[PDB]
This record gives structure tokens, C-alpha cells and sequence, in this order.
């Protein structure tokens, strides 16, 4: 009989476009990245609760992609108008 659904994890119900910048696209950038669609996926791949954030901001200093590589972020605001419209936002 399969497997019910799981109640820890929820599944992204739509994916969006950016309409402008802000720490949730910025955000989103970072993890998507990563491979991962929001820090909920994150996570579960480093069974953790919480991310390494900078006070200033509070960006993620650092994230592992799905090839496992640790990839350096730029809390001074990396993402700009051009990736706002490229990147993309999940909802769920």
C-alpha cells in the first residue's frame, strides 16, 4: 500500500517568478542553487534545525550542493534585478 504522506516534510505546491528582490529570493537563490528548493529540503539533507546565518543580515553564510560542495555565500547581498527575473520562487 505505498506510503501515506509524509506530516515532516511538505512537498512545494507551485513554482513562481520573482518579481523583485528580497531575502526570500535572495534566499531562494542560495538554496536553489544548492539543489535545494527552500531550507526545509536543507535540512533534511543535514538533518539539522538550524543555518549558519550572519547577524548583519541574517543571509546563509554557507550552503552544500546536491554535489556535495560547500559553497561560500555573500551575505553583502549577491543577487541582483537580472537574477530576481531569472530566479525562480517556490510556494508551498
Amino acid at each position: 500500500g505505498s506510503h501515506m504522506m509524509a506530516t515532516s516534510d511538505v512537498k512545494p505546491k507551485s513554482i513562481s517568478r520573482a518579481k523583485k528582490w528580497s531575502e526570500e529570493i535572495e534566499n531562494l537563490y542560495r538554496f536553489q542553487q544548492a539543489g535545494y528548493r527552500d531550507e526545509i529540503e536543507y535540512k533534511q539533507v543535514k538533518q539539522v534545525a538550524m543555518v549558519d546565518r550572519w547577524p548583519e543580515t541574517g543571509y546563509v553564510k554557507k550552503l552544500q550542493r546536491r554535489d556535495n560542495t560547500f559553497f561560500y555565500y555573500n551575505k553583502e547581498r549577491e543577487c541582483e534585478d537580472k537574477e530576481v527575473h531569472k530566479v525562480k520562487v517556490y510556494v508551498y
